[PDB]
């Protein structure tokens, strides 16, 4: 029985697996895959103090970090059920896909979110040389180049908002015959001069140089004519789906499947917290899940003296 379990290894885990093990508890971590979206990306520009840095390099900055404290690594195990303590103070549990359950004191669950793909081809080929799932992350790397964003709601057209201030030309797709996005977002995006919205369209192709993106085809849903467009990236924003279908019924999620947590990070089911990507905190990005897995690995603390074992 750990004092702490935190489901999930990704910025978010690792954080709250730091701050735990800091104050001496028995802290756990478990993971699928360590340091998590991290881990396909490549240049990273926004971890605050540091410039520069990549994906590789940060999992194992996190990882050695981790590792200066007691803290159990758990990898390659998926949280498939949580089972709340029946009583107040009593033990909670994480079951896994593998066949195990695992039993702690407070569990911070941080198994953050994926974003939806185009799932085209020369979409994986491309990712990291022009294809980008995050416009706050790639939007400074394509000034005076023409670029795409792919879903045509609040995040995507924000996404053509911000790049258009930014890029030479933003084209956005949108799969429906309408965009989704708040409608003050639409006349935004529509009452700029270097954008162009393409509707009832779906991608079907990244095309390439072989090292960079430099193209994207694309068939229009009403007619089937198929499309190209010229350009340096492609900034996918169809959705993102965060990991917590595992949930379900166990800690309330708001309408996009996130957790709810207050600014504690505490979850409706007391001693159970969340972190991340698959909260309902705003923003997705890596130094904003570092915070917020220190912020809950404080209150599962909090919760820890304050509560009666058993
Ligand atoms: C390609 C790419 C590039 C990015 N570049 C940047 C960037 O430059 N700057 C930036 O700030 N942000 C960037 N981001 C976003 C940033 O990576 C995320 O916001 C951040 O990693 C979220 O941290 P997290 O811990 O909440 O979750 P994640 O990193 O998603 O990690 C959650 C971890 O939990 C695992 N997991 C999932 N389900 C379970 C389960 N049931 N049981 C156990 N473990 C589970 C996941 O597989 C993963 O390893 C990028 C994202 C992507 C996809």
């Amino acid at each position: 029985a750990y004092d702490v379990l935190i489901v999930g290894s990704g910025p978010a885990g690792a954080a709250a697996a730091i701050y735990s093990a800091r104050k001496g508890i028995r802290t756990g971590l478990m993971g699928e895959r360590f340091g998590g979206q991290i881990l396909d990306t490549v240049d990273i520009e926004n971890y605050i103090s540091v410039p520069k840095t990549e994906g590789q390099k940060l999992a194992g900055a996190l990882k050695v970090h981790v590792d200066e404290y007691d803290v159990d690594v758990i990898d390659s195990q998926s949280a498939s059920k949580l089972i709340p303590a029946a009583v107040e103070g009593g033990l909670h549990q994480i079951e896994t896909a593998s066949g195990a359950v695992l039993k702690a004191r407070s569990i911070i669950v941080a198994t953050g979110a994926k974003w939806r793909n185009m799932n085209v081809p020369g979409e994986d080929q491309y990712r990291t040389k022009g294809v980008t799932y995050c416009p706050h992350c790639d939007g400074p790397l394509f000034k005076g180049k023409r670029v795409a964003v792919i879903g045509g709601g609040n995040s995507g057209v924000e996404a053509a908002i911000d790049l258009a201030g930014i890029v030479e030309h933003v084209t956005l797709l949108e799969f429906a015959p309408e965009m989704k996005a708040d409608q003050v977002l639409q006349d935004k995006l529509r009452s700029l001069k270097n954008v162009d919205i393409i509707l009832n369209a779906q991608t079907t192709e990244v095309k390439g140089d072989g090292s960079k993106v430099v193209g994207l085809e694309y068939r229009d849903r009403v007619s089937g004519d198929i499309h190209n467009i010229e350009l340096a990236g492609i900034f996918v924003q169809i959705g993102l789906l965060p990991n917590t279908n595992w949930l379900e019924g166990a800690v309330e999620r708001n309408r996009m499947g996130e957790i709810i947590i207050d600014a504690k990070c505490e979850t409706n089911v007391k001693g159970v917290f969340a972190a991340g990507d698959c909260t309902t905190v705003p923003y997705k990005q890596i130094i904003i899940a570092t915070g917020e897995g220190a912020k809950a690995s404080l209150s599962a603390f909090d919760y820890l003296i304050r509560t009666k074992t058993a």
